[PDB]
C-alpha cells in the first residue's frame, strides 16, 4: 500500500538523497512506520542516511539507485570528510550483504582499508551480480 | 503508529539473543535502544546488541540474529573448550536468563557455570524458551 503511487523506489532500496547544501548522501527507503515521525505525503519517500541513522521525508522523483554509483559518489567530499567516509561503509555493507559479496579481510585495517576494496567494487559496477545484487528480499 | 525497531523484522529491547558478526562464533547478547549505545539510530532491519562478556555494542542485522533460546543450536562447543572469552560470556548470559526464567541452582565461575549451561543445553526446564523473556 504504502509508496503506491506510480512512482520510483519502494522499501528497502539503497539510493542517493540530495539535500540543499549538502552533496548526494546514500541512504534506505524506509516504511513512515520505522521513523517515529509520520506519514509521508503525496509522492515522497521516507529515507533514512546510511552513517547517522536520520530520517528525511524526500521526493521520489528525487532520488536515484544507489547503483549510479560513480555517477554520484563525490570523491571531494570523501575526502573532506570522515562523515562521507563512514556513511559510504556502511551503505556499501549492506550492498556486498544484499549481493552475497565477500572481500579479503586482515585485522586491524582501518576505516579507509576496509573502503578501498568496496569502493573498487562499487565504481566497476557491482561485479558479478551488478546492480541487481542490491535489490532487497 | 511509529517507533524504535518497527521494521516488521523479529527481536525488540530486552531480547536475549545469539548474534552473528564475521570471524566470530554466534554470541550472546541483548538487544538495546539506540539511546544506551552512545553511537546513532540502528538502520531499518537492524539492531543494536550489547555482548554479554564484554560489554561492548554492535548494529546486527535481524538476519544475523535469533534467540538465545535456541541454545544447543547456536552453542558452540569448540568455541567453549577454547576461549575464556566465550565461558565467561556464557555465564553472564546465562545468569541473565535465570533470572528471567525464575529459575534456581544449588548453590566460583566454572562450578556456577557447570548447571547453568547444562539447564540451557537441555531446553531451559521447566519455564522454556517463554522463561527468557523480558519484564
Ligand atoms: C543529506 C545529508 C546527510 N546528513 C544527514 C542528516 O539528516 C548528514 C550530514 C553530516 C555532515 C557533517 O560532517
Ligand atoms: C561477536 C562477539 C563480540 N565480542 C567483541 C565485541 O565487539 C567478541 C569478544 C572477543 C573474544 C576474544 O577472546
Amino acid at each position: 500500500s504504502e509508496y503506491q503511487d506510480g512512482k520510483e523506489f519502494g522499501i528497502g532500496d539503497l539510493v542517493w538523497g540530495k539535500i540543499k547544501g549538502f552533496s548526494w548522501w546514500p541512504a534506505m527507503v524506509v516504511s513512515w512506520k520505522a521513523t517515529s515521525k509520520r506519514q509521508a505525503m503525496s509522492g515522497m519517500r521516507w529515507v533514512q542516511w546510511f552513517g547517522d541513522g536520520k530520517f528525511s521525508e524526500v521526493s521520489a522523483d528525487k532520488l536515484v539507485a544507489l547503483g549510479l554509483f560513480s555517477q554520484h559518489f563525490n570523491l571531494a567530499t570523501f575526502n573532506k570528510l570522515v562523515s562521507y567516509r563512514k556513511a559510504m561503509y556502511h551503505a556499501l555493507e549492506k550492498a556486498r550483504v544484499r549481493a552475497g559479496k565477500t572481500f579479503p579481510s586482515s585485522p586491524g585495517d582501518s576505516l579507509e582499508d576496509q573502503l578501498k576494496p568496496m569502493l573498487e567494487w562499487a565504481h566497476g559496477g557491482f561485479k558479478p551480480t551488478g546492480i541487481e545484487g542490491l535489490k532487497p528480499n
